[PDB]
């Protein structure tokens, strides 16, 4: 029946972690890094978000509700004067170089930065360029390590505990870092130290991911929207700068569309846009993502 093939891969065999995660990094992840990425998902039942996410991707018009939501935030982004910083690599996964270049020209107030060879987790291939460029860009606004040496923070959100990194000073505009699938705040570990000297860095683990709680949800995008909206409010955030990636970019752009006065800049990379046909998905990943959605 529907879903059996993709669930066997992602839920039973843990393919998103053991296979697709390496497919998203140009360099080889170390065993220590793999173990940090594996930690939330040792129990197969906890792998639901890893499977629902690729089934939410807006590919070939489906699911229609996600396609519409993403089209809406992309239209918002095209009409917004907010400062934008777009990182891209070659060949990319979600964003081919030609699309990055086009968006750098068509989006208002947008600087683009080539990180060199990159797939999906650009932060793993060139953290020092991404971090240093974010830090320089923040200084203009009108506002590779394997460890995770951050003090834990936890906040109750709609009755569920969410984990986050929170470092840097409390007397400015904070920078909110949003990860995607199948990562956690760990993906930002080598970016945050470039920013923390000047700006507060807040990096939550999405519900069901990282060190956040694992409620019995379907882990649709709607669930992530609800929990991230409530996380932001539970921290009392007013205005923010966003640094977003992958499904975290869908969260960040959708939040910005709904809260435009509160977004003072967006840095983004390997982000969710509508993929009109399977031909626009990279061949090396096409049979994999088709199977995930079977
Ligand atoms: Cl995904």
């Amino acid at each position: 029946g529907g879903g059996d093939v993709g669930r066997k891969l992602i839920i039973d065999q843990n393919v998103f972690i053991e296979g697709t995660l390496p497919m998203g990094v140009v360099r080889p992840l170390t065993e220590v890094e793999m173990d940090h990425y594996r930690e939330p998902f040792l129990n197969p039942v906890d792998r639901e978000p890893l499977w629902r996410f690729p089934n939410e991707l807006p590919i070939a018009g489906e699911p229609a509700n996600i396609v519409a939501l993403v089209e809406e935030y992309m239209d918002w982004l095209h009409q917004s004067p907010v400062p934008k910083l777009l990182f891209w690599g070659t060949p990319g996964v979600l964003i081919p170089p030609a699309e990055a270049a086009r968006l750098a020209k068509s989006l208002p107030n947008c600087k683009a930065v080539d990180i060199g060879p990159g797939l999906n987790l650009l932060q793993e291939d060139n953290p020092d360029l991404i971090g240093s460029e974010i830090a320089r860009w923040l200084s203009t606004l009108e506002i590779i390590g394997t460890g995770f040496p951050f003090d834990p923070h936890y906040v109750e959100v709609l009755g569920e505990r969410m984990h986050y990194v929170d470092v840097g000073p409390r007397d400015g505009t904070p920078v909110l870092f949003l990860h995607g699938n199948p990562t956690s705040s760990y993906v930002w570990r080598n970016i945050i130290p470039h920013v923390a000297p000047t700006h507060r860095c807040i990096a939550p683990d999405l519900i069901g991911m990282g060190k956040s709680d694992k409620p019995d949800l379907g882990y649709f995008f709607d669930d992530h929207v609800r929990f991230m909206d409530a996380f932001i409010e539970a921290l009392g955030l007013e205005e923010v700068v966003l640094v977003i990636h992958d499904w975290g970019s869908a969260l960040g752009f959708h939040w910005a569309k709904r809260n435009p006065e509160r977004v003072k800049g967006i840095a983004f990379m390997e982000f969710i846009r509508p993929i009109p046909t399977w031909d626009e998905w990279p061949e090396f990943a096409r049979e994999t993502f088709q199977a995930f959605r079977t």
